[PDB]
């Protein structure tokens, strides 16, 4: 098995990101011991009760099962258990969007919304959810290319069912999530178009904190008020120089019925030619 890391081989090199439950450690697999051995991120839970673990175990195979330029990619584990993947240097999108900003035309956001989208497809043709779906947890790998992260919400769908429930969605932000998953805690992939609608908006306005979804809902008046916003049909309005088409593929991602939303393959091409068209 080329896919176990020895504990003693991963050597710390500092901290990318911290939940409640787990951590991203960068650190260099170097079993040489010359420091010329290649950068990964690795994943570790802090505080994890059993419950988590098992999730854990599961996040663990759906991810090495994904098979896809535009979701980060599995390396292996370390035996307790962490979760070794590539590492992606230039941060989360987020991030990048804000720092990088002058340097990213609307063609570039483009690419970013394409390179998504089709991600997304592809989870949805392995029938997962990811759910967490945000600017804050895409990774760039470079400036001409993302790719989806932060499986630690993601889950598989019933194998008869097209959505799930969940009894205890935790302190999760509630400006990504679709109304069905706000008022009844369902999620489905249908409920990730709706999340990608957001990311859209956060990839269009750059993710400038002045104009950011929170942002935008504290201005437009918690989870209760939100759902009502929803329902009478008011929705994130069209950032500052957002190409006339792309915000009507928002607003279609934000079809207050699933199954009005459009499909990631049917956005594909749409967010595809806009980008032919813009360049
Ligand atoms: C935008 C702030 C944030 O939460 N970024 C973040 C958190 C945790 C991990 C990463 C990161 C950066 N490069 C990576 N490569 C692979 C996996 C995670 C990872 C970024
Ligand atoms: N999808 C969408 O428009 N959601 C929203 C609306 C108001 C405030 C924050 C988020």
């Amino acid at each position: 098995d080329p896919t176990i890391f020895e504990e003693r081989h991963l050597k710390y090199i500092s901290q990318l990101g911290k939940g409640n439950f787990g951590s991203v450690e960068l650190c260099r697999y170097d079993p040489l011991g010359d420091n010329t051995g290649a950068l990964v991120a690795v994943k570790q839970l802090q505080h994890s009760g059993p419950d988590q673990q098992r999730d854990f175990q599961r996040e663990i195979q759906i991810l090495k099962a994904l098979h896809s330029d535009f979701i980060v990619k599995y390396r292996g584990v370390s035996y307790s258990l962490r979760l070794v993947m590539e590492y992606l240097p230039s941060g989360c999108l987020r991030d990048f969007l804000q720092r990088h900003r002058a340097r990213l035309d609307a063609s570039r956001l483009l690419l970013y919304s394409s390179q998504i989208c089709k991600g997304m497809e592809y989870l949805g043709s392995r029938r997962c959810v990811h759910r967490a779906l945000a600017a804050r947890n895409i990774l760039v790998e470079s400036e001409a290319h993302v790719k989806i992260a932060d499986f630690g919400l993601a889950k598989l769908l019933p194998l008869d069912k097209d959505y799930y429930v969940v009894r205890e969605p935790g302190q999760s932000p509630i400006f990504w999530y679709a109304p069905e998953s706000l008022s009844d805690n369902i999620f489905s992939r249908q409920s990730d178009v709706w999340s990608f609608g957001v990311v859209l908006y956060e990839l269009f306005t750059y993710c400038d904190k002045s104009c950011s979804p929170s942002a935008e809902f504290l201005r437009m008046m918690a989870l209760s008020r939100l759902l009502e916003l929803l329902e009478e049909g008011q929705r994130l309005p069209a950032p500052p120089a957002c190409p006339a088409e792309v915000h009507e593929l928002m607003k279609l991602c934000w079809a207050p019925s699933p199954q009005d939303r459009p499909s990631f393959s049917a956005l594909g091409p749409q967010l595809d030619m806009l980008w032919s068209g813009s360049r």
